[PDB]
């Protein structure tokens, strides 16, 4: 497709050093995230239609979700370290929208045990050390790249994807339109 700077995606003047590949913020406390994780499916079009070598990585807002946004953040973090978060993305964001019945961080803590991981490792990773510094690189990182909106993705920390530059005509467009240039960005630079 076609990509224009300013339109479809923004170069970032202030570049994020030693930035992921595919970068992409989300909270289960909003809707806009569920729209584009469920409705739209952007990081699941995005995953497929990354190149062999691009890896992706969602991470947890702590501005949205008023005190529990933060547990939530912690929770995320664990979730990737055992390498669960797609199994509890769907339980997560039900729990915290549809069913609304995740409001402590208890409430969590036992959707992951449901999902299949014993409360214990769960616990030992809860308070562990490798956890907390990836909390506090989730929000630096947000920091760092000026994070306007919830649901937004940034490419090797450099280029920022803009939803509002794109088709807001046909869903369909706007979804792969999304993912196309994404996929754009991580091939040039
Ligand atoms: O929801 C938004 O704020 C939004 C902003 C820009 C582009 C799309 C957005 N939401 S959406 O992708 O779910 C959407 C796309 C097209 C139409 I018509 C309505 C919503």
């Amino acid at each position: 497709a076609q990509y224009e700077d300013g339109k479809q995606y923004t170069t970032l003047e202030k570049p994020v050093a030693g930035a992921p590949q595919v970068l992409e913020f989300f909270s289960f406390f909003c809707p806009h995230c569920y729209q584009f994780e469920e409705v739209l499916h952007i990081s699941d079009n995005v995953k497929k239609k990354l190149p062999e070598g691009v890896k992706m990585t969602k991470y947890h807002v702590n501005f949205m979700g008023g005190d529990l946004g933060k547990d939530l953040t912690q929770a995320w973090a664990v979730a990737m370290a055992l390498g669960v978060e797609d199994k509890v993305t769907v339980p997560l964001f039900e729990g915290v929208q549809k069913t609304q019945t995740i409001r402590s961080a208890s409430d969590i803590r036992d959707v992951f045990i449901n999902a299949g991981i014993k409360g214990e490792e769960y616990d030992a990773a809860w308070n562990s050390f490798v956890v907390k510094s990836l909390v506090a690189q989730q929000e630096k990182a947000a920091a760092d790249v000026q994070l306007r909106g919830v649901p937004a993705m940034f490419v090797n920390g450099k280029y920022q994807l803009n939803p509002q530059g794109m088709d807001t005509s046909n869903m369909d467009v706007f979804v792969q339109q999304y993912a196309d240039t994404v996929k754009y960005l991580s091939e040039k630079k």
